[PDB]
């Protein structure tokens, strides 16, 4: 179905042709019959499927115009940072004209959009410790929310987030339509779907999504890898990365020699046990570890959160490896970057990954 054979008003069909969209992506296709009829879903997706029109386009709907000066809003969107807030509430201004849309977030002064929301608003997009603020100020009123989103629940929970998502969920009325969208699904996530939401549908498009992350062929020695993947990672700076490596044995070896070159590194291998595996994924969650060293078997599951960088240690065997190891990577609106360490003798082992990936690498000439 295109867009134009789903239900939309005449503005929104226009608004979304103007734009050259005309047919969604899997996720908005799947989503949509259920969002715009006001029912509850879990999105499970990571970069690029288009998560971000999903929950727009419903909230276009359902949302008729006003014009009623100081005006309480009737949605409210979470992000985990001031860049998805801003990028989605861009969107969601494209998508709806009708609606006057009002993004919140720290790291600024409170008196510009302490004034935008006394104005009135119809839909505010913020991150949640400000959203906070404006709401026990008594500027931010949710009392007339109709939907509420969250959108990439699992990263709100690594920001530190989830008392202040809980309070302002709670200052909603029980009858709101909510939407959940997040690459995984830990504990807090569930508890929210039970508790806060009403039986959502689960739709799961990681096995349907287009490859958003920038791909780099890196030649590198044997000899001294570990300071060439050291520098890397400092030069990269990534808030989260993973390490991927072909034995238990090297996980250690390399997590321990980044620890010891200044990075909060950690193993995940297949020996450890369920306690150990818990406590490291969430130290990663957390922040405490920055660096996971994997392999490929401890690495399969749900439970392992978005990195913003995947260094493939050494090559993977196969393409179904290359592209398990190389999904985890895009959180919070960016696409992440994979980085294949490979050395002098390699070139046609990575010619071989490419041709059963059927997509060339970038070069580092
Ligand atoms: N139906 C669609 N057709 C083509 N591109 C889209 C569609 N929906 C969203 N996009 C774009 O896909 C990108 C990923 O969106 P998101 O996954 O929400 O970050 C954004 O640049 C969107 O504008
Ligand atoms: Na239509
Ligand atoms: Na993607």
């Amino acid at each position: 179905m295109e867009f134009k054979d789903f239900p939309l008003k005449p503005e929104i069909l226009e608004a979304l042709h103007g734009r050259g969209l005309t047919t969604p992506t899997p996720i908005q296709a799947a989503a949509l019959p259920l969002a715009l009829e006001g029912k509850d879903l879990i999105g499970q997706a990571r970069t690029g499927t288009g998560k971000t029109l999903a929950f727009a386009l419903p909230i276009a709907e359902r949302l008729a115009p006003s014009q009623e000066r100081g005006r309480k809003p009737r949605a409210l969107v979470l992000t985990p940072t001031r860049e998805l807030a801003l990028q989605v509430a861009s969107e969601l201004t494209a998508v709806a004209p009708h609606l006057k849309v009002v993004a919140v977030y720290g790291g600024t002064g409170y008196g510009k959009q302490k004034e935008a929301l006394l104005r009135g608003a119809d839909a505010v997009v913020a991150t949640p410790g400000r959203a906070l603020d404006y709401l026990r100020q008594g500027v931010l009123d949710l009392s007339r929310v109709e939907v509420a989103v969250l959108d990439e629940a699992d990263e709100m929970l690594s920001m530190g987030f989830e008392e202040e998502v809980e309070a302002l969920l709670s200052a909603t009325p029980p009858s709101r339509q909510t939407l959940l969208f997040s690459a995984t699904l830990p504990s807090w996530a569930k508890r929210l779907a039970e508790r806060y939401m009403k039986n959502p549908v689960l739709i799961n498009v990681i096995k349907d999504e287009p490859v958003t992350y920038e791909e780099e062929a890196v030649p590198a020695p044997v000899r001294g890898r570990l300071e060439v993947l050291s520098d890397l990672l400092y030069v990269a700076s990534p808030d989260r990365a993973m390490v991927f490596t072909r034995t238990k044995a090297e996980t250690e070896e390399i997590a321990q020699g980044l620890l010891r070159l200044g990075h909060p590194a950690q193993a995940l291998h297949g020996d450890l046990s369920q306690g150990e595996r818990e406590r490291v994924l969430g130290a990663f969650r957390q922040g405490e570890v920055r660096v996971l060293v994997a392999t490929d078997v401890a690495a399969r599951g749900l439970d392992i959160p978005q990195v913003d960088l995947v260094v493939h240690y050494r090559l993977p065997d196969r393409a179904e490896a290359y592209q398990h190891r190389s999904g985890r990577t895009g959180r919070a609106g960016r696409g992440g970057r994979v980085v294949l360490l490979y050395g002098p003798r390699e070139r046609r082992d990575v010619e071989a990954l490419e041709r059963a990936v059927g997509r060339r690498f970038k070069r580092v000439n």
